[PDB]
Order: structure tokens, then sequence, then C-alpha cells
């Protein structure tokens, strides 16, 4: 039920499948998010990983700071149910195959035999982005993805083999045409 | 069981069965949140949806604040799915989120797929609020917006294809005759 | 085993079983409560409703005010088991299927296939009264027990018909005789 | 295994079949409060009770006040159930309320039928809240208070039928002939 | 797997098997505690009791005051590991067969058909020891563990029967000899 | 899957294998914790230890001081298990107390028999700890203590026999080569 809907989608996930680090930099609703998150089950599914980790940073944007240094963490949780059987999230949740947590859960740790997903991107500092992208072991993909920021990061890795840059635009963000069509009501 | 009883009413389910985006408008009593909840569990018994979302505003008419803003509220939305869910049932429901039951600001950054969404006591809400909740819309999904900055919308969206404003009336209000014999008595 | 046993709680169970809406008013052992919950329970076991609500105002005669507007409600729990298997009791309270709470949890439902009991209703206000008897939902029975206050409702629904006013007495306390004995001799 | 050892404890036994309710008066070891519990225990498994609450009062002789008045002092009651009944079985017979060990205050407005009740360290009360326990007494219930206020309703209640008092002295105190030596090396 | 493995460590188990309280006297390391809890567990394995109570006094040798009157309990619950199945052990616990508390907890018990170890007594007062061997019921067996305190008691039961005092030394100190020659490194 | 890749670390493993306390010194990467683990899980499974115990001190370097003195720290150590054992089995391991992840305090008073033990991140250790450590050692049992007051014990204990140090280098850390392009790209 979950496809790539334009050539950029087919792309990206053509990227996925073929580097081991990918960044998929978009608008909301361009699939950059929901389409590694289904790459990831996939590779769960078929066993090419035994876990599935899932992130994001304590930092929203134009949001208000809220903590001193689970909302943020919410869509994720909500995605995967369009992706595994609802009642089954529970016992991934429980045995630590599906891990949904803050980046800062990271540190320290590396991740083998993984599928990693960092969310929300241009949220994250040089400094926080390096630690994410050492953690990576052997078996494992990472899909970073977002919305200076990681600019330095595209710059920094611009000729590293083995990672790969998908842009992804507006003609990819495919909606409910009610979500325009209101949308446009509102303005 | 559970069934329209007055013209009004028919003529809701029908707009739920053949739109996206049903506003059930009525006073209490009128089956406009109840008739949208059956329809929901109707979806998801037959496949139609793999999850019901029910949620309301965290504000209620002529009610003192109760908190630091951003259970009780939520309380009679739990209730009426005893009526029409085995009660037992309901818990590994709720559980398994397949039914979820939340405050309107757990739907913020969400895209809810394959779902029966249904927004109520949605007078107390704003234009901001609204458009935030049904641009969540998204696909293979269904949203009702019951309630009793709605007028706002009523006339943004008054062009719109695939919504459809029901208005049910005094008229609609079917209850136990002793309901309105007693609110007599105390007249 | 839990039989009327005077004539007067013949005719209070025999009301209940022709009337939607019954008051059981009458002195602590007269079987007022007692015997309403036993066809609560015969009514949910027999399958003439899916479901048992007893309620309780969180205001006790001659205590003082504990809270800032559980021991009240133990009672309520307590003679649930002479009726049902204490067991059993929990997957009861757990499916929702018998609920034991305050009176502020019924505000904005509608009770339908239900049998609802309102214990103490002396230590109700009229408005609040409102508020239960406006509850009533299809297919459900109420009964509102207690020992102005609802000697307004009394005079307001006397003529109300499918409502009745059972006045149980000092002649229909059935108590254990060594209660009696005991009580004289602190006298 | 358990059994009365002396004539007032083979006595004692006997009051408790033949009577409604004893009162087992004597000191520490005498069985005033172990062989009522056994008797309870007995009780159930022959169906002749369907279900044995366990109660002491909040209070303590030579003990600090140690809480705003209205678990350390009820943990004993728990442990002689170890005695009587399978220690696995114990937590489900709480899970179910089929054994209750509670403190007096709980008591309020029951009626207890069907049950063996044991109100322990009596000589701890007065006489309100003894008047308050023996009129919880219901139908087909045993009651047994022990002890070693109190003085006051032996008066009051010594002319009355199907009560009981059993004087249990040191001559009924069965221990361990280790104890004995060993409080006397102390002296 | 855990046997004696000096001649005094022989004359101790010896001395449990032939009496109703033995007091293991000796320091770390010399089986004192350890092959007490062996034999506790052997007596529950083999019905000889039906459960087994360990405890420990709130004090620790050289620690500073912690509470206002659990690290301390944990050696206790890590020694049942080597001579129970480390996934039977929360059965047992939860069934109460098995018991690790403070030594307050035994106040007011009558211990029967029970294996009870009190470790650390030389942490103990008089008083407190005269509580602790006045718990014992019938067909228990009590082992009092440590390494003025205790030597009040010591010459106290001097002359009581089934009472044993096994006093171990330093050449009943069996270790990996690893420990040894790294305690003489660090000398 | 799991394996030495240099020669250090297969000099590394059979230390392990030949000698019952083990240094493994050396910087991120070099497997000196990980391979560890990995023959602690073996020895679990191949019954050679019935339990394994992973601990590490509640102090990191360069970060500051973070509660009242004496998780997250932990975090990685229960993210490695997930490459060794089957990540359902884990919570099931925990819950039975087969492995146990603790702080080093959790240490203290205890005889670890029958057990593969490790110590990580042994560098943020004084000489008074790691003593307290190392005489904790039972028997039948394996010690490994890794590490990036240690200097101290690898003089102290160079003479011992049964104890090894094996240093592992920057020859040793086998990482995905794109880490190394990466950290290059920041430098």
């Amino acid at each position: 039920v979950i496809r790539p809907k334009t050539l950029g989608q087919k792309h990206y996930v053509d990227a996925i499948d073929t580097n081991t680090i990918v960044f998929g930099l978009g608008p909301a609703g361009s699939g950059k998010t929901y389409l590694a998150m289904a790459k990831a089950v996939q590779a769960l599914q078929s066993k090419q990983v035994s876990r599935i980790i899932l992130t994001r940073p304590a930092v929203e944007a134009g949001e208000k700071l809220g903590f001193l240094p689970d909302p943020y963490l919410r869509p994720l949780h909500d995605a995967l149910r369009d992706m595994v059987e609802p009642e089954v999230i529970p016992k991934l949740m429980e045995a630590g195959i599906v891990e949904v947590a803050p980046l800062a859960y990271m540190r320290g740790r590396t991740l083998n035999d993984a599928f990693v997903i960092l969310d929300e991107a241009q949220n994250t500092t040089p400094a926080q982005m390096k630690m994410f992208l050492t953690r990576l072991g052997f078996g494992s993909k990472m899909v970073v993805t977002g919305d200076s920021g990681l600019r330095l990061v595209r710059h920094i890795l611009r000729g590293v083999d083995d990672v790969h840059f998908s842009e992804l635009t507006s003609s990819d963000v495919v909606r409910h045409q009610l979500v325009g069509h209101i949308v446009d009501a509102y303005e």
C-alpha cells in the first residue's frame, strides 16, 4: 500500500537500497520520513536487520523551550501503525526490536544490524550529527531526514562514497487533495 | 439497536458514507456524535479503516479553566464505545492503539492514514486549531467534526467538494420520553 | 439467597420490574440499596442490560469536608461480593461492565442499556439530581436510593409516569437479631 | 498441625462453633487470634462462609502515634495465613477479596454477610468503635473479637445470647519450650 | 556443589541439623551465612519447612546513618541465586515462600514451619535479639549469623539446651586463591 | 557475526579463555568491551556460568557530576546485548536476574559464584573501588575488567598468576569504513 508515487520518491528509495547512509531532505509531505520508515520495516520483516531505531532531537522548530536540558516522538509511534499491525507494536517496543527515543539516548552506542532513522535533523547541531553518524555499526543502514544546521554536513560529506543526499521538493509532496483545497480556502 | 431515527439522521449517515469530511452540527441528543462513532466502529469492523481516533479539545463551555494550558472531558467518549464495542474488547483496542481517545493537542504533526477520525465538541475550537486538525487528513481516511470559529469554517469551506455540512436540529433530538417529562417537571 | 422479606420489600422490587425510574427511600437496613443492587445483577446476568453503574455523591452525612472540591465507595464494592463471585468482580471492573464511581463522573453521559443506581441521594442537590436523571438512555433502568434534598424531586415528579417512589420504613429493616440486642445493650 | 492443646483452647473453639459472636481474651501465645483464624480458614474451605475479613485498629499499646489520624501493624495477620493457606494461593485470595486484611476504619458502612470476621487487638478500641464493628454483622456470618473499653463490652453484653466470652490464661500459652528458656536467660 | 570444606564448616552444618537455634559466628568468607542459607534451601526443598525468612538489621558496620529511623539486603537476594534457579526466585518471593526483609518486619510474629536466618547479628542490640529469638514457632529452625552486642547472648544462653554456638575462624575462610593473592598485592 | 578480527583481538579472547581475570585495555572500538560480552554470553549459553553481571561506575570522563553521590551511563551495555541475545529473551533474563546490568556500588558485600562479571569503563575507578570489585570473585566465575588508578592495578597485579593484561591498540579498532571517512570529513 505504501509506494513511491513521484520520480523523486522512487530515486530516494533506490538510494536507500544502494547506500549505507542516506540523507532525505524535503518539505513536510514529501515522503522523506515516511518512506524511510517503510524501508526500515521492509528491512526488519525480511531479516536484513534485526531492529529499527527511530530518533529525533529534543528541539522543535518554532516551539518554545519546554524542558530542563514525548509529544515530539508521537508522530513516529503513529506512523508505525501504517506499517506494523498495531497489536504487534507493543511487543516490538518491549523487546526493543523497535525503539523510538530522543537523540541523547544514542550516545556511546554502536548500532549493529540495525535500521536507524534520525528525523527532523534540521534541528541538530554539527556536533550532534557527528555523534549520530559515528554510531554506525556493521550490517546497519542510516537515514537522516529533515526539512548552519545540516547544510554543514551536506557540504562536509559531499565527496564521501556510500553516503547519498536525496533532495525531495514540493513536487514530491503527495497529499489527499482535500488538504490542498482546505489550505487554499484558509488563504 | 443503533440507527438513524429522524430524516435529518438518515441524511447525516448518508453524508458520512459519501464524503471524506463531514461536519455534524446540532444540539445535544441529536445523534451528531453518537452516530458518527457508530459509523466509525462499523468502518473498523468491516475493515474500511484500521483504526478509530476520537478527539476533543481541552476546553468546555461555561467550565472554569482547569490546568496550566497545553480525562474528565474525555470520559463520555470512552463511555459511548461501550454501546458499540464489547466492553472487554475495549482495553485491548486501547492497548493496541486501534481505538485512540486523546486530546486535540495529540494530533499535531500526524498524518492520519487508514483512520476514522472524529473531532468532537468542535465549537470549543479556534480557526487555527481546526486548520491543524483538518490538515492531518491522510489517505483512506474519514473525518467527522461534530459540535453544538466553527461558523468561520462553515463559511471558508462552503464551496469545497467532498466536504459536507449536516445541520441537525431539536427535531432530531431523540431521547427517552422520561427525560423530557423530568426536564419539564423542573421547569 | 437475596430475597425481599417484608411486604414493602416485595413492593419495592415489584416497582423496579415495572418502572424505568424508581426511588427507594428508607432507613439503613431496609434493603433500599441492597435490593436494587441485586436486581441490577439479575438484570446483567439475564442480559436485560449490558452493564451496571453504581454511584454515590462525594458528600457524606455528618462527616467533615475531606477533600478539595473512595472510603465512601467501599460499601458498594463490598455488597457486590454477595451477588457476584469475588474472583469475577475484578474482570467486570476492568471491562467496565460494572462501574463503581462518584456522581461527578456521570456528567455529559448517556446511559444506554445500563442499570444505574444513585445511592445516598439525600446527600444530593436538586441540580445534581437533575443531571443524574437526565443521563437516562434507552433500554436502561435507574434506581435512586437514600435515607430540601430529594424531597424536592419527590414533589416535582409526583405526577410523572414510569417513575415510582417506594417508601420503606423501620418495619422493613431486617437485621440479624443480635444487632438489635447489641444496640439495645448499648442504650 | 493446628489444634487446641489446652482445655481452655478446646472450649474456645467449641464456643466459636456454637455462637455467632465470640470474644477471645487472653495473653499473647494463648491461641486467641491464631485459633480464630484457623476456624475462619476452615469455614471458608468447607463453604460455611465465602470470605474472611481480618481487621485490627490503627493503634498499638506503648507505640508512639505514627500518622495523621483516620501495614506494619497488619503484617502479622498476613503472616499467620501462611500457616493455614498455601502461600501461592494467598495473593489470589487477596486479589479476589476472598481474604481481606484491613484496618478497622474500612469496616464503616458495611454489612458483612456470609463472612468470618475477626477483629484483633481489640483492647486498643473504644466503646464507639466496638459498637460500630459489632453492628456490621450480617446474615450467615461469624465474628470473633480477640484481645489481650473492652471491659465495658464484657459488661454491656454479658446477658446477651449467641455471644460468648472465652477467657484464656497463661495456662493456655503453649510455646516452643526454647522461648521460655530464653526469656528466663534474659531475666 | 555447596558443601562444607573445613572441619569447622562440617561441625557447623552438623549443629544446624541437630539444634533448633544455632549461632554461626565468624569472619567474612567462613561460610557462616552462606552455609546456613544452603541448609535453609535444603530444608525447603525437602519439605522440612514451608518457608525461608532471611533478615538483617538496618544498621551496617562503619557505614554512616543512611535513613530516618535495600542495599544491605542485596547480598541476601544474590546468594539465593547459587541455590535456587534464578527464574523460580521471583515466584517464591511473590508467594512469600522466600522472604528477604529487615529485622523490624519480624515484630509481633510467630514463625512456624520456617527456616529463619538473622544475618549480621553483630549489628543488633540485646533487646532486638530477644525480640528475634522469641519469634520462634513450632517446626522451625533459626540460625543467627555474625562477625556488648551478641556477646551478651553468647554469655546469657551459654547453658541453654537446643541452642548452639559455632565459632568459625580464619581457618574456615575458603576463598578462590586469587582473592588472597590480590589482597596481598594491595598490602 | 561476532569474531576477533585482529591479532590483538584473537589474543584477548584466548586470554579470557585461559585466565580467571583479564584486563582488556584499549581505545573505543577495539572490541575490549564487546568481545568480553560475547564471551560472557557464550559462557552462559554453554553453561560454563549461570549468570552474567555487567557493571560500570557512576562516573564518566568529561561529564559533569549528575547526582547526589552514592541509567544513561548503563544504556550502551543493554544495547550491546541485543547483538548477542534474542531481544525478546532479554527482559526475561533481566527479570530472572540471569543477566544483571548494574552500577558498581551494587557489587558491595557480594561473592560472585558461577558468574561471568565484566566491569566496564574501569579507567573511571579508584584503587579502593577496584580492590572491592576484584575481591567479589567467587568460585567457577570469570572477571573481565575493561577500560580505555587502573595504571596502579596494572603495576600491583603485574606478578599475579591467572590474571592477564591485554593491551589493545588503534590497530585493533575495526569499524565500518564510513565512520573513519566521516570523522575525516569533520577534521
